[PDB]
């Protein structure tokens, strides 16, 4: 029913896969929950700079998210830019980040 | 294209059009960077949270975004959650913000 947690392993191989599939991509930076970076199609000085300060901007995001009440739990965290996009879904285990082009 | 714009209020009209246009919505927020609600399909109270708190999320995620290096500058801060999503779309003068449910 509720995301709490899945057969993880075979969810993520399944998404990196689909996430590999989704072109316009041009760095995916997969982190742990901690921001550790599994995989990058971006560079490593980067996803270093990226995924521990995103993460602490997840943090924050959780917080006035649920500040509101806790109605809403952080599902998505789509970030659009000009240069690029940075696309952060909040897993239990996981982060999947996508470093895409401003396409949809 | 980007000093020149084929129009500037009619936009929001286009844009609001199609916001409505997009089933799945639940309540759009549209708000001025001022903080004012001018259409909403959202409750006046709710309006009145979101829109003031989340600007001042906003206010935020331009700091975060921009504290990586100014590579880029915030074009949508889109959310999405477990009870709805909330998309929003920083613009020139407006905030683009709706509650959909957030389709997978």
């Amino acid at each position: 029913g509720h995301h709490h947690h899945h057969h993880l392993e075979a969810e993520v191989e399944e998404t990196l896969k689909r996430l590999q599939s989704q072109k316009g991509v041009q760095g995916i930076i997969v982190v742990n929950t901690e921001g550790i970076p599994i995989k990058s199609t971006m560079d490593n000085p980067t996803t270093t700079q990226y995924a521990n300060l995103m993460h602490n901007f997840i943090l924050k995001a959780r917080s006035t998210v649920r500040e509101i009440d806790p109605q809403n739990d952080l599902t998505f965290l789509r970030i659009r830019s000009k240069k690029n996009e940075i696309m952060v879904a909040p897993d239990k285990d996981y982060f999947l980040i996508v470093i895409q082009n401003p396409t949809e």
